[PDB]
């Protein structure tokens, strides 16, 4: 139960492009970290490398503990290089596949790994154990410096330049130059099951995935089970888990492929806006057949074209939470407050003297209820604790200022600017919430995966076009609806979900795309203290990097 994470200036190349890249001990993608539900882990981080940096551990709760969470400027001031933080993490709920990131930047484009929470000793999974288990990390690739790639797209106010290759476990596959020696590969053995745990840590897109001639059952999701469900392919969105079982059927005799293609590729529906579409992909083989049977190239899974929005939604309309009494669920069935929350893709005015490559020659930005968020000097929680003026605004506001047909396409381009700003919003504990994404059409109607720190919630309902809160609520799924960590926001559409807020701390919620992010696509959720020292946040830790 204790790492140490030294975050190393490393020689990685890709695509025949070498480049200094941060990982950790070495590492693209990183070491796993492995707990049982329950444990508490420690990880000592040192910052070997060039910059600023924080970790997060996306998916676990941090009950009371938001000084270990890790968002730059939210929770915590950055490891400065030579300075060293040690991060406690306190596993409760969670049962299945998570992951760690860097949490400054772009830095988690490579500083990422895989958490893997085992049953607890004394309990099985709900299913029969795999034979073997194996995390399917879907990943980027750029040859330039990443920090080179944020920092172009800061100066000239336009759109993020996009990746070189997708990836899978740091590996662009076959068919990408200078690549195929290296593709990943696995060996599985005829009649054995084995869990694949995907995650999805690339920056950019949701991705389609599948297995040449191996259909998927789908077990958990961001360290929940889900009832099971079997098909041919799965969607997953950045900051998601899925966990799935593959059984190796096919035949090892020689009248069947031995090798089958793994294959993942973006979904994305911006036919305007340039987009990494190669696919990436890996190499599933049977280890025990004759070599006769791999003479010709793996099969090849069929993916869903790039934009198609129905085989999106056919897969996340599948997803349920399982219930069961060794897996109970929770759902929050009567609602303090109400949040209307509007995501849009923005602008703001070019800086004067300057002319910038947005919208309009104008800078590209982004908003929740037509806020920008923009990172404080001195981090929220601190600021929180102390109570320091001046840092933050608690007044985010429960509905978007102005009501408009939210989804109809093409606004007019008054629509498209927005405004900075540093709010939260403050809630009591165990305040139960709904809070409704909206994603609206300005710039171009796409999902976006919100995810919030801190917490779980139940997706209680989906659907295309304007949320109507006199309508929609009535055919919520308020029984067993997947219990998630980052929700998959419909294409021009709106998306419900529940929450108790009883974890007393400080509580980033943000598109998972990293370019929405720093455009300001984020809120933080304040929960105050309760009643109880099981209500209390916990204390600062004696050592937190200065501001
Ligand atoms: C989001 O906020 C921006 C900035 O406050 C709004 O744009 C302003 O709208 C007012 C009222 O029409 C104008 O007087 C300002 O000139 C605008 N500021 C600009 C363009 O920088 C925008 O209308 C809001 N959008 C919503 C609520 O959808
Ligand atoms: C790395 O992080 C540190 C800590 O946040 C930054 O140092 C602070 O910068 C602010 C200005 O934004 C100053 O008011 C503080 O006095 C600085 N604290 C220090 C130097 O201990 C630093 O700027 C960051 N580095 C980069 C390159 O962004
Ligand atoms: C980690 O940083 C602390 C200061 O916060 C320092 O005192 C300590 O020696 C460091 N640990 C090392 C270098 O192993
Ligand atoms: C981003 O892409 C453009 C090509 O469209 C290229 O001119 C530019 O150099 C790239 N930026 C970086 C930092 O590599
Ligand atoms: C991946 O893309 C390459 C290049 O277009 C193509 O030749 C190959 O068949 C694709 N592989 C899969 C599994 O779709
Ligand atoms: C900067 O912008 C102002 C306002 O548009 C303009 O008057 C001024 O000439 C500019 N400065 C230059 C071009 O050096
Ligand atoms: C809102 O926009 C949609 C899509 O353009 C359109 O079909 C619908 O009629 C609009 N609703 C209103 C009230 O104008
Ligand atoms: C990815 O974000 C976007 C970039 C642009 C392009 C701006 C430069 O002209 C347009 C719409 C978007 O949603
Ligand atoms: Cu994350
Ligand atoms: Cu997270
Ligand atoms: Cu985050
Ligand atoms: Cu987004």
């Amino acid at each position: 139960t204790h790492y140490d994470f030294v975050i190393t200036e490393t020689k990685v190349t890709r695509l025949c492009h070498e480049k200094t890249i941060l990982a950790v001990n070495g590492q693209f993608p990183g070491p796993t970290i492995y707990a049982r539900k329950d444990d508490v882990v420690i990880v000592n981080v040192y910052n070997q490398g060039y910059k600023n940096i924080t970790l997060h551990w996306h998916g676990v709760d941090q009950p009371r503990n938001p000084w270990s969470d890790g968002p730059e400027y939210i929770t915590q001031c950055p490891i400065q290089p030579g300075a060293n933080f040690t991060y406690k993490i306190i596993f409760t709920e969670e049962e299945g596949t998570l992951w760690w990131h860097a949490h400054s930047e772009f830095d988690r484009a490579t500083v990422h790994g895989a958490i893997v929470i085992h049953p607890k000793r004394g309990t099985v999974y709900p299913y029969p154990k795999p034979h073997k288990e194996m995390p399917i990390i879907l990943g980027e690739w750029w040859n330039a410096d990443v920090e080179q790639i944020l920092l172009e797209s800061q100066r000239t106010g336009g759109d993020v330049n996009i990746s070189d290759a997708n990836t899978i476990n740091g590996q662009p596959g076959d068919f990408a130059p200078c690549s195929k020696e290296d593709t990943f590969k696995m060996s599985v053995e005829h009649g054995k099951t084995y869990l694949l745990r995907v995650i999805n840590a690339g920056l950019t897109n949701e991705m389609f995935f599948a297995v040449a001639g191996h259909r998927l059952t789908v077990v958990g999701t961001d360290g929940r089970y889900l009832r099971p469900f079997t098909v041919d392919y799965i969607l997953i969105s950045p900051g998601q888990t899925m966990n799935m079982l593959l059984e190796a059927n096919c035949a090892t005799d020689g009248s069947a492929n031995s090798r089958y293609y793994m294959a993942a590729r973006p979904f994305f529906t911006n036919t305007a806006v340039n987009v990494d579409d190669k696919n990436t992909t890996a190499i599933v083989e049977y280890t025990d057949a004759p070599p006769s049977a791999s003479a010709g190239p793996p099969d090849s899974p069929d993916l869903p074209a790039m934009d198609d929005i129905a085989a999106a939604t056919a897969y996340t309309a599948q997803l349920r939470s399982l219930v069961t009494k060794e897996h109970p669920i929770d759902v929050p069935m009567e609602v303090d407050e109400h949040m209307l929350v509007t995501i849009s893709v923005n602008t703001i005015p070019c800086e004067p003297n300057k002319t910038c490559a947005g919208p309009g020659n104008n800078r590209l930005a982004a908003s929740l209820n037509n806020v920008s968020f923009m990172n404080p000097t001195i981090d929220i929680l601190d600021a929180y604790y102390d109570s320091i003026s001046g840092v933050y605004e608690p007044d985010f506001p429960n509905k978007p200022p102005f009501f408009f047909n939210f989804t109809a396409p093409n606004p007019p381009q008054d629509l498209w600017f927005t405004k900075r700003g540093t709010k939260v919003k403050v809630v009591e504990y165990g305040t139960i919430l709904e809070v409704v994404f909206q994603d609206t059409a300005i710039l171009g109607a796409e999902s976006h995966p919100m995810h919030l720190h801190g917490f779980s919630f139940y997706v209680v309902g989906r659907g295309f076009g304007n949320f109507d809160k006199d309508k929609d609520p009535a055919t919520y799924n308020l029984v067993d609806p997947p219990y998630q960590n980052t929700v998959s926001v419909p294409t021009g559409g709106w998306a419900a979900m529940r929450f108790r807020a009883a974890n007393p701390g400080v509580w980033f919620m943000h598109c998972h795309f990293d370019r929405h992010t720093v455009w300001g696509m984020d809120t933080v959720f304040i929960v105050k203290n309760g009643k109880g020292p099981d209500a209390q946040m916990m204390p600062r830790p004696p050592n937190m990097p200065k501001c």
